[PDB]
């Protein structure tokens, strides 16, 4: 029987370094192991206990200092926790340094997840291997045996031996690589700086290089040779981000290398490794001229998340995996902080602020959990990985830096960087760095505290009544008792009173009510500047009809970030009831004289939601009504948009926001425009360029015929794009013909013509409007069994197959069929967060019909 029966490894032994070499070959797909461990104790221990997972061990056996002469102990195993155990010849005693060594069969996965392989075929022909790994969190055990905790760092070599075309790579630059007999390489890497068993990586297969030196580090985007040629913006941008992550944490990478790779498989484990950061092909791969806006988005952000998570969660890791929202949060807050300062043009401010509404809307349902509490087994581990909590922490950081000065945020930062570099951390470790705010302690992160234990987030409601501010705080729920839900709040807020001079001030309530006085009489007051704290703010009454009053004289009085979150709050608000819905519509008649993006996508954003639940419920003409006379207030801009891509990024994206908000719904020139843009197009074979700006409502209205279906289904098949095929899928999808609707469904689920992965993305875009809507929920249904086999319960995609078949009903019929099928299989199905949270939004929706349904019939 084995030695430890918890899930934690002992503190009796601790790992000093590693050494490791291994033979894979990618065409049988088996690897040689061979691990040694020089480790130490600090407690006396019969036993070292240590995690391995799939190994069929051969011989193993244990050193100690003083002799190079090694002495056999035997293995004891415990795979349910992952745990070896070796029984040692020897009593370890305190203070020693002893090795261990093990020698191993092991195969390589063939799922995505650990050290895994596959094959693609070439340009050329031909069949290739390739093999990568992915260690998070706990997948290193299963490559080879060690102390596959967080807390464990040590120091690596790896060694690795190769056949003579692939390209080796790792972490540590190769030091060394050496002929053997047979026709196949060693390649040996130098050994790691400290760094945790997980981030460990490594890489066999054919590629090229594109290299650049920064300084003296040198950065290289290796992908497979068809084109390794578009790797370029890549490679200029992990440039520029290297030198600024540089100076703002005020250390230096301290690589040698830093090596990005664009591996060739779109189940392709994309990683945070030191050195050697991994990223599926797809989303490294840019081109100046055929790809659009969010593609070069969507690789500058995925490019600046990695990279500061070299910082953070490399150099300064976790103790325990408890804390992983505050490195991915924190890297997620990075990736949205460095792009607006070296990358000012892309507005990624705006993306950030959309990212935030999502945000807030489902941690103001009940389904939301606290971001921090205790960590225990691995369903608890891998349940921390939901990006929700990443981007509330990332929200938290940004409220915490603008109440604090942004310099004041990052010397305490560097002070957090500096302090336990190469060091294993709990959460509070950083509010404690930043307790060095002021001359030393003006006030305590006791603060921060508040908001990471708690579930959701505060509504802070403002009246005011010539004097004052009166502020008072509840915990933002959605309808139908504990009140211990406190939050310390930093208050920006802006005014005007006198002469139109703007008065902003920064104010923290930490009770229940607090009131803050401004120093003239204004007419508005805004609380809340530019949405920097994370909170939703309800006004009295004529408060709000200050603010609306405001608007439709001149809104630039207002940045277009609090524009947008007026319009947002204002609507969801009215969601939970507190305000009539048809004071929301007045917010927005505002919106003759925007120009801002930002404020005008979160509107169409609003009025869309509406639109689609009336639209399901029978109400169609409501419906209908509805959508036209936002088209009025948006008239103007929505013509003088040019079918172009010009503009700066923030320009195009309004572009292509109003223009398929006026061809959805058929509103104007719009829909021809569009639909000679298209025969064009489709004349040519598919050789004409589309405004990438345009191109997917392109491909909507064209969807609209059969002989458009048919076209693009064979553009489909056949052209090599990526991106412009999700353009091309989403059009498919956006098809009214049911017959078709299904056929894809059917089709994405048996891995014809779309790979599984995009059913997904077909489903929920089939059910989402109005012909496809019941098509959607009844495949849903019909394929339950084959959908838990491909996507395994609980994870992120089985997901969103139920919330975006499901999250526009609205009726209690509909209702108590969604809960009678589901509890009608498993009630261990029936009670996961994602199904209850499904259950959840549709009594929310009969809430919202309940309260909002209304009345509209005497306006709208
Ligand atoms: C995996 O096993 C195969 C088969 O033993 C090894 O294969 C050879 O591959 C090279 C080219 O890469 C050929 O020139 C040889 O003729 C092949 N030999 C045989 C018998 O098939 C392969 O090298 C092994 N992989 C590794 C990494 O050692
Ligand atoms: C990546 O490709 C580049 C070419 O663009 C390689 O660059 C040179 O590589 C040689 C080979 O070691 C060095 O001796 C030269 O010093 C490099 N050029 C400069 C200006 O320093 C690069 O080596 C390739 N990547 C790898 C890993 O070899
Ligand atoms: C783990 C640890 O040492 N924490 C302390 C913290 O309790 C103290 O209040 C702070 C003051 O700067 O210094 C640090
Ligand atoms: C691995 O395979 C089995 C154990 O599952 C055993 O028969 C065989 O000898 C093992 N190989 C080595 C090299 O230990
Ligand atoms: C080896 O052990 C001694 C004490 O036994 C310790 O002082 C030393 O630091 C250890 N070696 C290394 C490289 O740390
Ligand atoms: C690899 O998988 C096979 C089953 O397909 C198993 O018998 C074998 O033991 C595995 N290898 C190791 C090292 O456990
Ligand atoms: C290059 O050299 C060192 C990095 O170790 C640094 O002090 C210096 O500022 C760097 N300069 C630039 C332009 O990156
Ligand atoms: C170092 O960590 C300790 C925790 O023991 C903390 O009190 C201290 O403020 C930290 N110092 C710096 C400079 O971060
Ligand atoms: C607000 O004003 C009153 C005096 O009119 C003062 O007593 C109170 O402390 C003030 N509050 C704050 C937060 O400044
Ligand atoms: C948008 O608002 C008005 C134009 O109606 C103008 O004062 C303002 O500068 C405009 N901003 C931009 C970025 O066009
Ligand atoms: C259109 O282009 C594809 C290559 O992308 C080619 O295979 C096909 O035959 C072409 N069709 C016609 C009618 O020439
Ligand atoms: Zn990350």
């Amino acid at each position: 029987l084995f030695p430890w029966a918890q899930i934690r490894l002992p503190t009796a032994v601790v790992p000093l370094r590693y050494e490791l070499s291994l033979h894979p070959n990618l065409t049988s797909m088996t690897f040689r192991g061979s691990v040694t461990i020089s480790v130490q104790a600090l407690q006396v221990t019969w036993n070292i206990i240590l995690h391995s997972t799939g190994h069929n061990i051969s011989r193993v056996t244990f050193m100690s200092a003083v002799s190079s002469q090694e002495k056999q102990a035997e293995i004891l195993e415990y795979a349910y926790h992952g745990q070896i155990a070796i029984v040692a010849p020897e009593a370890l005693l305190a203070g020693h340094n002893y090795t261990l060594k093990i020698e191993y069969s092991a195969n390589i996965s063939s799922s995505y997840y650990g050290f895994y392989g596959f094959s693609y075929t070439d340009e050329s022909n031909e069949k290739k291997y390739f093999a990568a790994t992915q260690f998070e969190p706990l997948a290193a055990r299963s490559a080879f045996p060690c102390f596959d905790e967080p807390a464990f760092k040590a120091t690596f070599i790896i060694k690795i031996i190769r056949d003579e075309q692939y390209t080796a790579l790792s972490n540590m630059p190769k030091k060394s690589s050496v002929v053997l007999d047979d026709g196949l390489v060693q390649d040996e890497f130098s050994e790691s700086v400290k760094m945790s068993t997980y981030l460990v990586a490594f890489i066999v297969g054919e590629m090229k290089n594109l290299s650049q030196d920064v300084n003296g580090t040198l950065v290289s985007i290796y992908a497979v040779p068809e084109k390794i040629g578009q790797v370029h913006y890549a490679l200029e941008t992990t440039v520029k981000l290297l030198e600024f992550f540089q100076n703002y944490f005020e250390i230096q990478y301290p690589l040698k290398k830093l090596d990005l790779v664009a591996i060739p498989d779109f189940e392709a484990g994309a990683m945070e490794n030191w050195g050697l950061l991994t990223f599926r092909e797809e989303t490294l791969l840019y081109d100046s001229n055929t790809s659009s806006m969010a593609d070069r988005k969507l690789v500058t952000k995925i490019i600046a998340h990695e990279l500061a998570h070299q910082w953070f969660g490399n150099l300064v890791t976790m103790k325990w995996w408890n804390d992983l929202w505050l490195n991915e949060g924190f890297a997620t807050f990075m990736e949205y902080f460095s792009l607006e300062k070296i990358f000012k043009e892309l507005s990624s401010y705006e993306d950030f602020l959309d990212a935030r509404f999502k945000t807030m809307k489902k941690d103001s349902l009940n389904s939301s959990h606290p971001i921090s509490s205790s960590v225990q087994s691995s369903e608890q581990i891998e349940e921390m990985f939901d990006s929700l909590s990443y981007f509330k922490g990332s929200s938290l950081l940004l409220m915490l830096k603008t109440y604090l000065s942004e310099d004041v945020f990052q010397h305490a930062v560097v002070l957090y960087l500096h302090n336990h570099s190469y060091a294993s951390i709990q959460s509070d470790d950083l509010w404690d760095s930043f307790n060095e705010v002021t001359n030393q302690t003006l006030d305590v992160k006791r603060m921060m505290k508040t908001w990471t234990l708690q579930k959701g987030f505060p509504l802070v409601t403002v009246q005011k009544k010539g004097k004052e501010l009166f502020i008072q705080q509840e915990r933002f729920f959605l309808n139908m008792s504990d009140t211990s839900y406190l939050w310390h709040i930093p208050l920006s807020y802006v005014t005007e009173g006198r002469n139109y001079s703007k008065y902003q001030s920064v104010s923290l309530l930490d009770k229940k009510s607090g009131v803050i006085n401004l120093t003239e009489e204004v007419l508005w007051v805004k609380v809340n500047i530019n949405m920097n704290g994370y909170y939703i703010v309800h006004y009295a009454d004529d408060d709000w009809e200050a603010l609306i009053h405001q608007l439709k004289i001149n809104p630039y009085v207002l940045s277009d970030k609090d524009r947008a979150n007026l319009i947002n709050n204002i609507f969801e608000l009215a969601g939970l009831g507190k305000v009539p819905l048809k004071r929301a519509f007045d917010l927005i008649n505002y919106l003759g004289n925007e120009n801002h993006t930002a404020p005008i996508t979160e509107a169409l954003f609003q009025t869309d939601l509406i639109y689609n639940l009336l639209e399901k419920l029978g109400y169609m003409d409501l419906a209908s009504r509805l959508v036209t006379r936002v088209f009025k207030l948006l008239q103007n801009q929505i013509q003088q948009q040019t079918w172009t891509d010009e503009g700066t990024p923030s320009m195009r994206e309004l572009r292509s926001a109003l223009l398929e908000f006026a061809c959805t719904h058929n509103l104007g020139n719009c829909s021809t425009t569009a639909m000679k843009l298209f025969d064009d197009w489709m004349a040519s074979n598919g050789t004409q360029s589309l405004p990438t700006d345009v191109m997917t409502t392109v491909f909507k209205v064209g969807a609209k015929t059969d002989k458009g279906w048919s076209f693009l289904l064979g553009k489909y098949i056949s052209i090599g794009s990526e991106a412009e095929k999700n353009k091309i899928l989403e059009a498919l999808a956006s098809s009214e013909d049911v017959r078709k609707l299904y056929w894809l469904m059917k089709s994405s689920l048996n891995g014809d013509n779309f790979r599984t992965q995009k059913l997904s993305f077909i489903i929920r875009t089939v059910g989402r409007h109005f012909p496809g809507h019941l098509l959607a929920w009844d495949f849903v249904k019909e394929n339950w069994n084959k959908l838990v086999q491909k996507f395994p319960l609980g994870s992120y995609t089985i997901q969103n197959i139920v919330a975006g078949s499901t999250y526009l009903f609205s009726t209690k019929t509909h209702l108590s069929e969604v809960q009678a099928f589901f509890e009608n299989q498993s009630e261990a199905t029936f009670r996961l967060r994602c199904v209850q949270e499904a259950l959840e939004v549709i009594q929310l929706n009969i809430q919202w019909m309940e309260k909002n349904l209304k009345s509209l019939t005497w306006w709208l």
